[PDB]
């Protein structure tokens, strides 16, 4: 019985997806009041249900049963309304224009990196892997640097899972609304250079989008910047730090780390497992009877494992090529930040293993502290020594 909430998927969800994957690969539970569901571990079959027509993103298909904007953007939307909402921000994410954030993303690197060769030792979340993403994301969306404490504060308390603090994140989620609305208004009257002024002009088609539009794009774009970007960071070091010998392959050769970025988003998997997918019809699937309104866990985590569509699955590699994981997804919700998710990864690993070559973990296995978090796979903090 899979227990998402339990004492074995919060210290290893790898095994315990693993598990699953190799004695029963697709499986029924309860998510918990309690709404079925099916967590499915193969790549296989995961690949065949981020495929399938029969899968909605919106669950009024199967209802059955303001701060609205929080549900309503592009990831909770299905064709066509979603590829109108992602053909007006895809813009923002081509290749150049990420690109061309380069160098303000190495600066900030290189910021974080002096504050931290003041001793020698830190904790990566804290000092690095934390404030990296916020700063990138603060800069692309033009928050100015006086707003950046209060930011932090909001952006932190409005993604909170902690249940009972509901009413709490509910009210975080109307002052972002609220500080986002001014930037909005003040934008569209004087455009700056960020990309709230470019989504707030884009047009395509005829068609713009609408105020709710914004705070639901916004909202989402913000979101995704912050702690799952982190986590890429935070884990990825970890997994090197871990992996000695592919560590310093790195170090020497640093053309492997586009290569290397990618085995650490498939080892990682900063989104373990992704859900908010529903069964629009009864069906059935290798002989599993699906239905109506049943939810469907994907387990990227171990599709990423899977020893069907890779070698030697649970050795890390950094020089896997090619490597076909789908730690961003697949298909129509395919990572709209994957650009950049990579890099700000190729960005600190350089310049984090060029900073410090003789950086290592400074804190025992049984004693890595994790964030409670089922879909989000994140520490805590990480402790290592930079220096003697
Ligand atoms: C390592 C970092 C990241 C990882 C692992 C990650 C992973 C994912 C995954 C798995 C999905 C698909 C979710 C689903 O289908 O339920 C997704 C969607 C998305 N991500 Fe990311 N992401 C990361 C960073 C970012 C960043 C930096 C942004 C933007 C600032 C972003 C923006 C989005 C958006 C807008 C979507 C929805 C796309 C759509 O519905 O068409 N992500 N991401």
């Amino acid at each position: 019985m899979f227990h998402p909430h339990g004492k074995e998927f919060h210290h290893n969800p790898f095994s315990v997806l693993g598990r699953f994957r190799e004695e029963e690969p697709i499986h029924r539970f309860e998510l918990k009041a309690t709404y079925p569901a099916w967590l499915i571990t193969r790549y296989d079959d995961c690949m065949a249900f981020l495929k399938d027509n029969r899968i909605t993103r919106d669950v009024k298909n199967v209802m059955n049963q303001d701060i609205d904007f929080v549900s309503d953007h592009m990831l909770a939307k299905d064709t066509p309304d979603h590829t109108r909402l992602r053909s007006l921000v895809h813009q923002a994410f081509t290749p150049r224009t990420i690109e061309n954030l380069r160098g303000s993303i190495e600066q900030i690197a290189e910021q974080l990196l002096d504050e931290m060769e003041k001793e020698n030792k830190a904790d990566i979340m804290k000092s690095f892997a934390s404030p990296l993403p916020f700063i990138v994301i603060s800069e692309l969306m033009g928050i100015p640097k006086e707003d950046r404490s209060q930011f932090q504060i909001w952006t932190n308390a409005m993604v909170d899972t902690s249940e009972g603090n509901r009413e709490l994140t509910n009210q975080a989620l109307r002052e972002f609304k609220d500080y986002i609305a001014k930037l909005i208004h003040d934008r569209r009257i004087k455009p700056k250079d960020d990309l709230i002024s470019k989504l707030v002009h884009a047009e395509e088609n005829g068609s713009k989008l609408s105020e709710k539009e914004l705070y639901s794009m916004l909202f989402l774009l913000v979101v995704a910047g912050l702690e799952t970007t982190v986590n890429l960071l935070g884990s990825g070091t970890l997994a090197l730090l871990q992996h000695k010998k592919e560590c310093e392959k790195l170090k020497q050769q640093p053309e492997m780390i586009a290569t290397a970025v990618e085995e650490l988003l498939r080892y990682t998997s900063p989104v373990v497992m992704m859900a908010n997918r529903w069964a629009i019809e009864d069906f059935t699937y290798k002989g599993h009877s699906i239905k109506r309104g049943d939810m469907i866990f994907i387990g990227i985590g171990s599709a990423n494992r899977d020893p069907n569509f890779f070698e030697n699955p649970e050795i890390l590699n950094i020089n896997r090529s090619p490597n076909r994981h789908i730690s961003f997804g697949f298909g129509i919700h395919f990572c709209l930040g994957a650009p950049l998710a990579r890099l700000e990864g190729h960005i600190a690993f350089k310049a984090l293993l060029k900073r410090f070559p003789d950086i290592e973990l400074a804190v025992a296995p049984d004693d890595i502290q994790w964030r409670k978090n089922v879909f989000l796979r994140g520490l805590e903090s990480l402790p290592v020594s930079l220096s003697k």
